[PDB]
């Protein structure tokens, strides 16, 4: 939960000009702190090659490289995204990579997953490819959706039909911000492990 953390993690440049179609926001520095830290602190960071599916901005994949990730691979669709999180790994360059296409079309194994993907609610299901692809292309995922009783009820099921099971789920308020008003919304972040 590392306050220090989400400091430095709202310190990051944001996104130049938001698709709200494709759910653009960056990790609110909380909410990315508390997932990070809690990974980090089951040994899921350090020295690890980790995936950072719809790495938007690279706020997640700022802070684990910030942890002690070996590598991180950033997956993100928009170009325009992709400026920004160059410029905010600008301190790790060479330490991390970036696909830039549909998260379905990346297909490299890593270690961790850590994602902050579209709940799919400006387009259906927009968060099952990012749920399928983790599951796939790793053992360990960490992910943040809606604490709503059927999300919560989907991605039990969801991950348990694809062979993973919730092994923590911590709940938080975030705040979606010239300047004005946040949208405060409470999510789930989850760590799914892949059964035996
Ligand atoms: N089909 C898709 N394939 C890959 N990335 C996608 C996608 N649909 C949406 N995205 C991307 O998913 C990202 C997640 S939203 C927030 C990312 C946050 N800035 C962070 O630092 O983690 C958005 O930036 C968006 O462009």
């Amino acid at each position: 939960r590392k306050k220090e953390l989400a400091i430095a993690l709202s310190k990051l440049k944001g996104f130049k000009n938001p698709k709200v179609w494709l759910e653009q926001y960056r990790t609110p520095g909380n909410a990315a702190s508390e997932l990070l830290w809690l990974a980090y602190s089951l040994g899921d960071i350090e020295g690890k090659v980790v995936a950072d599916l719809g790495a938007g901005t690279g706020v997640l994949s700022y802070g684990a490289l910030l942890l002690g990730a070996k590598e991180v691979i950033c997956v993100e669709v928009d170009k325009e995204a992709v400026d920004v999180l160059i410029e905010n790994l600008g301190e790790f360059k060479g330490k991390f990579k970036v696909f830039i296409g549909d998260v379905s079309e990346f297909n490299s194994r890593v270690d961790i997953v850590i994602m902050n993907p579209p709940f799919g609610s400006q387009r259906k299901h927009a968060d099952r490819p990012f749920l399928l692809k983790a599951f796939e292309i790793s053992d360990v995922v960490y992910s943040i959706h809606l604490a709503k009783p059927e999300v919560r009820r989907f991605i039990e099921k969801f991950s348990w039909e694809h062979g993973f099971v919730v092994t923590h789920r911590l709940t938080t308020k975030i705040e979606i911000p010239h300047r004005k008003k946040l949208e405060r919304i409470t999510v789930d972040i989850y760590r799914f492990s892949k059964v035996i």
